[PDB]
């Protein structure tokens, strides 16, 4: 519940960014931002963008014509990309925030709502003088698709009612009117969305903050978009790349583990690809893409892409193969440092990884044609029209198993070549004069929360009601959570030093009742937290708070809780400071009333400063020191026994209903976490 | 039945070598080997090293531990390997034979016995001052390798019953007492081991000999130790690989011949394995991986693996179709003469492949791969414990048909890469003034014949039992076999000279009964034998003796026979000089009654010495020229009809019974050759 104060020219430059979220799926003739836009001549405004070329370059595509409204826009095709990245470059080389909110509100009015929210939403997060501003949390911007469309439906007829036929029944069918608002309650999907075993996990995968999060981390450092505004983290892009996904699949598979699902499975070009999803989601034109279970991939349709694919991945082998070897145009050992960037930006077919600023239509990308063929849906009809799978967006990526898949595969490959690095010597992790005496855990209970969002960006209003900025359409679902708890840390140490505090947690045992071993381990470890310690000489004890941990925010508050507290000045801590992290919420995977166990790692080491890092992201160790650090390669276990690391055997229980359905039965009383 | 002379200081030396080949599986707490490894103090023995860094290696493995009594050993298995070499270099760097004995008698008493074994087989083989002493043949140390299951049993029964129950019923069972041994029968296997048309072959390819030399081809060079050792040789390397396999696959292509089975049929990464194989054996915790007929090669399992081999060997044709390319830190011609080696070393992945003094465990090998899928093994359990198929081991590779497959595919590869070199021009091959008139053969005829060796080494014996050293358990089993003939060869010569006299041996028809041409009949030759003439003017004949051929030897003499002729100061000459030859039983493949029709070849040309190479191997023609010369590379067919070459059409017969079993009938007494 923490803010921080703002002024009063804040507050109304923060209002207009915000004004351009209401309502997106239309427009009304009486807002502001539409007096703007119609006053907005854009073949006149040259002089309102820093950069003369990309201004050239959008009114060329606009002379012919961008992607008509109506249609669904996705990164993943060519011409949209070309289309949505000249946008950007406007809103970003706007000169002012004068000229930016007048092309937003420009491109608000008349081009494609989805492009236009894509770049608004980037160039926002990108742009100097707007960053350090608020935005709302994808779902708000988005509900289409954050919703579900059994409620996304039941949202339409409400709406074409003008409210409930006889309050009672749709009491039934968990609809309320709660303060002259309505309240959908959602349950996560059937066997009819996910057929198999991997329906046992929906409520983390449909789960929007999960889903914001791969957004808000696509938003913060497009494929496409080149290092150039983050100046020496151009050095570690690839390198963030390996650390994302190893990071959200170790996540990922500690609840598969709690839910007795074992290992993310294998698949190959030349296979049926065995775990089918269903996506609940329809386009303007088209239902979703459905990938049926033992979805063949190797057919007429897919042979090209396959011939793609498979060399795509090959060529890194060869490159294994090989150690030195030209490529890229720079000639590139793997023994070097500027391994780790290469092999991240060659997955990713980053601008990076080319000469480019931005990249080029032509470069074909791995990413782009792996989530083609996944997504299983039938072949775009013309270049503005194509048939969308959950493998389309960011915002849904995450829902369909088949993402995890992919994304392992890549995970394993990068892993193949880190036998290439040196794995860390015993003096190398010893921290001399420092040991770990003890750790300790309050106790850690996941639970089950109802939780709102509002979904009204995905409903339609009169003439008459958009004038009112209309929001009444609200989304009440229960979502994993955690109570805080606070683990204590007992220090020895011989001298007064500065040490780096980094706790993970990971697996405990395999599916067979086995210890995990360390070397097999390490890719399974998710880093919770990490800072900066004085230490004094004698015994000390230090104590954090999973309230403080460094990776994991407190969930975005609505827009309309947004303005109430601009009206008294203020904005919400976390969504500006940190949008990009894991919510709270999702820290732990879901428990069990055993006590499910997993392993806790507390390590400790020798503060080293480097001058700050200007960050993307998740402001990491200001350490000349790896991401993910020492889980960022393979170990020998041995130099894992040392006295100022420590592996904590620990029991995560779970408290009220085991199920999220079990809370939207109406007439039914929970049994609610205390 | 040949010796070679040896004084007391050998004696003494050998006897203390062959010591710790008794009773392999057990420890005599009685044995001087014992008080040894006791006295023998590991941390305070830096001193006996002539490398302090392989010492310092060793003992930092060591205070890790090592594989543990018990488990399988395999040197396909990365931490297995690294150990092995580890404990290899130990032994190998041994200042003085008494610290190498000393070493010897710690590993023998605290490692495990196949770790153990393994390298110090190998260091004996390798040390300069050891070598020129006498190894137990590979079947009498790891009798657990060269019998069948049934035996195997038959002979913990016996030893459980000390004898047999009644003498005459396990006369029935072919269980012999003769002067106080046991001697078991043994027959070949059944089609519930070979499960097809492979099965006519199983006297070939469970023949302990055979399986005994490729092992002793992996001893004598092994796959992850570079060629510091033998100079020159290094430039030969990959020759050598060459040569090996098209040599023993000729060879077993003969077998096939006279069983009218024809061509190693190819295979697939992408498709199942026809032809399975059950191999008869079992380890410590597991019976050995069985692969069925119609074994799916691609499968969840095998993927990653396959993605692997499969641009492994299309890397290869990459190579092919450019012909100059930088590779492995080096730019390399295929015209040029370095490119023999290249490509053997290639194939193999040897230490010489790259920078390696011993190979990096990260260098992924594609033989050890091949082997994994075709083994059609569940995966490891951990990195100690995997389930061994016949492809885990030297001693058991040639028994699995899959094993010839592999490597066909391999020489098939080289053979394609071949094209690359320039075929012998017809001046090149014709000797000036030098005609071969006739040639002249002794009647070629197979026959079977009793063979024994002891495997007490896998029979467990009691506290008071192994003070004796005992040795009581004997197989007899019935080997291929042919007489001995002389070839006599009639010149023609204008002048003194001195020649290189090489013939070879290899096949006549099709399996259509066509004649083979030249151009596809070179592969198929096997080298017999070479030797040098002084040729005198005018017309002579030159007569040599089977016995004599240059690429064959007489069996081992058991570990029994050998203390008996240390006691007269000797030792077998053939054990002495030439173990890592083929036994001249399998010289000839199994003939017919009718006689078998095969082209024996020889080739008389001028001898043009070198200085001597230093040989890891069969002391092949002291010549400039290339292994197998001239059947080393495709031919012009034209440019082999001179008068210094020979075809001659020769019949290989049969004498005594047609099949193994026969002699292994209780009461039968069966058609032996006279
Ligand atoms: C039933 O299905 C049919 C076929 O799919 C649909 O017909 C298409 O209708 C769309 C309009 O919705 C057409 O696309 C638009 O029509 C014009 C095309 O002009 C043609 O002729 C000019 C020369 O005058 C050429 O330059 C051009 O190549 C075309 O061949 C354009 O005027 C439109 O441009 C407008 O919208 C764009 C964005 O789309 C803006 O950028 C512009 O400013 C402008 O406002 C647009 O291109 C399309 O041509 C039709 N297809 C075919 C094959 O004829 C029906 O719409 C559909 N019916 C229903 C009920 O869905
Ligand atoms: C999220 O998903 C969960 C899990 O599927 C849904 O929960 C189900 O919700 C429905 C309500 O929508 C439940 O159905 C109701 O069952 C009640 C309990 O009945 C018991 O006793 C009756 C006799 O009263 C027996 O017949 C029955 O076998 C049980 O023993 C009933 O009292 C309800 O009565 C209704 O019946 C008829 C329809 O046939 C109506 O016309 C009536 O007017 C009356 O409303 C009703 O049938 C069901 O139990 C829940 N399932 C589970 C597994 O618990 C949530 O609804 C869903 N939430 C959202 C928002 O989708
Ligand atoms: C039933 O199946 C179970 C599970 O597979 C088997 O249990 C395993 O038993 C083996 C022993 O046979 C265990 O391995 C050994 O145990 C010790 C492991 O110590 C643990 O704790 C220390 C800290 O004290 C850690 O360092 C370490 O990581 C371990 O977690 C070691 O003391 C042993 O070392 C000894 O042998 C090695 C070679 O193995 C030598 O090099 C050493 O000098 C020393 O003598 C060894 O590592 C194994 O831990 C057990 N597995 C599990 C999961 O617990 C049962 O044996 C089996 N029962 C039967 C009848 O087969
Ligand atoms: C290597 O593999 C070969 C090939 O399989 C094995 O050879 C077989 O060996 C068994 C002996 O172990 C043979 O079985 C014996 O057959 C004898 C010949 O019998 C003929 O006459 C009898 C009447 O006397 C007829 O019934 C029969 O049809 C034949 O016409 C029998 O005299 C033997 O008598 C035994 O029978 C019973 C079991 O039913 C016992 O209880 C008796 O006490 C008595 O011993 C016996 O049945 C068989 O012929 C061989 N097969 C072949 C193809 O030749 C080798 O044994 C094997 N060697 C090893 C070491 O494994
Ligand atoms: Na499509
Ligand atoms: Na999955
Ligand atoms: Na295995
Ligand atoms: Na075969």
């Amino acid at each position: 519940f923490k803010t921080t104060p703002v002024d009063a020219a804040f507050v109304e430059k923060q209002k207009k960014i915000l004004s351009l979220f209401y309502n997106v799926n239309e427009i009304s003739y009486e807002a502001e931002y539409y007096k703007v836009a119609q006053d907005f001549n854009i073949e006149a405004s040259k002089d309102c963008y820093t950069n003369m070329k990309a201004y050239e370059n959008f009114m060329m595509m606009y002379k012919v014509g961008f992607l008509p409204k109506n249609l669904e826009f996705s990164i993943f095709y060519e011409k949209m990309r070309e289309e949505a990245i000249a946008l950007f470059k406007l809103f970003y080389y706007a000169k002012d925030f004068e000229c930016f909110y007048k092309t937003a509100c420009y491109a608000r009015v008349y081009m494609n709502q989805g492009m236009f929210l894509y770049a608004y939403y980037i160039a926002i997060i990108q742009r100097s003088d707007t960053a350090s501003f608020v935005l709302p949390a994808p779902y708000e911007a988005y509900p289409q698709y954050f919703v579900n469309m059994e409620v996304k439906n039941k949202m339409d007829y409400v709406k074409m009612m003008d409210g409930c036929l006889d309050e009672k029944i749709c009491y039934n069918y968990g609809i309320i009117k709660e303060n002259e608002q309505f309240v959908m309650y959602a349950n996560y999907s059937n066997s009819l969305t996910y057929p198999n075993n991997e329906d046992r996990i929906a409520y983390l995968t449909e789960d929007v903050g999960l889903n914001a999060y791969y957004y808000y981390f696509h938003s913060h450092l497009p494929f496409w978009w080149n290092s150039g505004k983050y100046g020496a983290f151009k050095e570690r892009r690839g390198e963030i790349y390996f650390f994302f996904y190893q990071q959200l699949l170790a996540r990922y598979y500690m609840e598969r583990l709690t839910n007795g699902l074992g290992k993310i499975p294998e698949f190959s070009w030349y296979s049926p690809l065995r775990t089918g999803y269903l996506p609940p989601f329809n386009s303007f034109y088209y239902p979703f893409a459905q990938r049926s279970n033992d979805y063949e991939l190797h057919t007429e349709k897919n042979y090209e892409e396959i011939r793609f694919l498979d060399i795509y991945e090959k060529t890194f082998f060869q490159y294994l193969q090989q150690g030195h070897f030209k490529a890229f145009d720079k000639k590139i050992d793997l023994h070097s440092s500027k391994a780790v960037n290469f092999v991240g930006n060659y997955w990713q077919t980053n601008a990076d990884l080319f000469e480019e600023d931005f990249l080029q239509f032509y470069q074909r990308s791995y990413e782009v044609n792996a989530r083609r063929v996944l997504g299983a849906a039938p072949k775009p009809f013309n270049q503005y029209t194509f048939i969308p799978s959950a493998l389309d967006f960011y915002q849904t990526s995450a829902r369909d198993p088949a993402f995890y898949q992919l994304y392992k595969r890549i995970v394993q490959y990068i892993i193949e070549f880190k036998q290439y690095q040196v794995p860390y010597t015993q003096e190398a992790l010893h921290f001399v004069g420092l040991k770990i005496s003890d750790v300790k855990v309050d106790k850690m209970v996941t639970f089950f929360d109802h939780f709102d969002f509002d979904a009204f960006n995905t409903v339609y209003f009169s003439k008459e009601e958009l004038k009112s900025s209309p929001h009444g359409y609200k989304v009440r679902q229960p979502r994993l959570n955690h109570k805080p708890f606070t683990v204590t840390i007992d220090i020895k140490s011989d001298v007064a030093t500065n040490a780096v505090v980094k706790m993970f947690l990971g697996p405990k045992y395999d599916e067979n009742g086995f210890p995990f071993s360390l070397e097999d381990n390490w890719m399974n470890f998710y880093e919770l937290d990490w800072f900066v310690q004085k230490v004094n000489p004698g015994q000390s004890q230090i104590t954090r708070s999973s309230t403080d941990f460094a990776f994991f925010k407190e969930d975005s508050l609505p827009m309309a809780e947004i303005y109430k507290l601009l009206d008294q000045g203020k904005i919400p801590t976390d969504m500006f400071n940190s949008s990009d992290t894991m919510p709270s919420r999702l820290m732990l995977p879901k428990g069990t009333y055993d006590g499910f166990p997993f392993q806790l790692f507390v390590f400790v080491y020798p503060y080293e400063p480097t001058p700050k890092e200007s960050e993307p992201f998740k402001a990491v160790v200001p350490d000349n020191k790896p991401f993910g650090y020492p889980f960022d390669r393979p170990v020998l276990p041995q130099y894992f026994k040392q006295p100022n690391m420590f592996f904590k055997k620990v029991l995560v229980y779970h408290e009220g209903e085991l199920f999220p359905y079990l809370f939207n039965i109406p007439h039914y009383t929970p049994d609610k976490a205390q």
